[PDB]
């Protein structure tokens, strides 16, 4: 039972442990926004249940080569992280904020 990652606010299924993706040799990145707020971000190859908000941006990306878009939970609107695109190996992935996910057993 790969564990399941749900939205912490509502419980919607978002991703799974077996979809964790090492970027830079690690699937966990401790990063901060340009205001100096820390986020602990886990990278996933795939995710479901998310809505993308806005257009992609290249500014301030944590991951070289990728442009990003805000990702919210499609059920409750919680800001769960970001979708990345435009790169290679992989072309796209998700960076999700660990503390906004709740990891647990399958249904
Ligand atoms: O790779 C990326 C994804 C997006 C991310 N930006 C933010 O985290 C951001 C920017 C301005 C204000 C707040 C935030 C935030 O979501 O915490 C950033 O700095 N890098
Ligand atoms: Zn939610």
């Amino acid at each position: 039972g790969a564990s399941i990652f749900r939205c912490r606010q509502c419980g919607q299924t978002i991703s799974r442990r077996d979809w964790l993706l090492p970027m830079g040799g690690d699937h966990e990145h401790v990063v901060f926004n340009p205001h100096g707020y820390i986020h602990r971000v886990w990278c996933f190859s795939l995710a479901q249940g998310l809505n993308l908000i806005g257009r992609p941006s290249g500014e301030f990306s944590w991951f070289k080569g990728y442009d990003w878009t805000v990702a919210q939970c499609g059920q409750c609107g919680s800001h769960l992280g970001w979708h990345y695109e435009g790169g290679s190996q992989p072309q796209t992935f998700f960076g999700l904020i660990k503390d906004r996910l709740a990891e647990g057993p399958a249904d």
